[PDB]
């Protein structure tokens, strides 16, 4: 009996009730970039880089 | 009895109700990029980069 | 019985009951970024940068 | 164009989303009545007596 | 145009979101009435006596 | 244009989220009554008694 990686809850979401109720939603995108609505969302990375919002970057590494 | 890698719950998304009322919904994407509307979303990832959201870069790696 | 990585809640979000009630909602991007509605997310990154806004930069790495 | 019984909504149950965990449950009834469990009814009675939960009544109407 | 019983909304239940997360649930009932778990229920009487909870009683009438 | 009974809203419940997180729930009834657990109930009633709540009576009416 060692539990090295025992009972863990890592990156977890749960019991999650959510009503929305909108009459009108818009998104006009002309660049870069949008991130809406994200809800009950979970990651677990190891050696590794995570995101959950873009990167967004207009990586313009020339010559 | 060791348990290394025992009981684990990890990215783990439950127990989720949604309701979403909406009578108009638009996107009008011209360039870049666009996500929504993510819910209920899991991953796990071992030695790598995870995103849940975009990247969205242009990327101009030029001469 | 050691329990080094033992009965843990690292990057949990549970028991969330929300009601959003909105009549019109409008996002107009034309460069950049935006991130919006971002609900009930968790994350656990090991070795890593784990980013839960945009990194909203434009990387102009140039000659 | 007069429109006595118009557009209406009456008795009406609509957009419901649920989510039920329960790992034990148990009724264990010895008389009466026992009502449980009721999730999304509707019901319209005209000249009539409506009911949605039991009446429950041992009626000893004696001699 | 009059509009007598015109654009309604009566006894009615909508964007309704719910998550029940219970381990053990017992009734153990021996006389009268028990209700439970009444959810996103909706009526509408006309000349008449509506119930959503119960009657619950012995009605010894009697001689 | 007269709108006698025009856009009403009447017993109405709506945009309603709930999580409920119990580990043990009992009920041990053993005469009378019990009512539990009533959440998102609407009624409209008419020249007529209306009740979300049990009547709870031993109603002896003897001789």
């Amino acid at each position: 009996v060692l539990y090295v990686g025992s009972k863990t809850k890592e990156g977890v979401v749960h019991g999650v009730a959510t009503v929305a109720e909108k009459t009108k939603e818009q998104v006009t995108n002309v660049g870069g970039a949008v991130v809406t609505g994200v809800t009950a969302v979970a990651q677990k990375t190891v050696e590794g880089a995570g995101s959950i919002a873009a990167a967004t970057g207009f990586v313009k590494k020339d010559q």
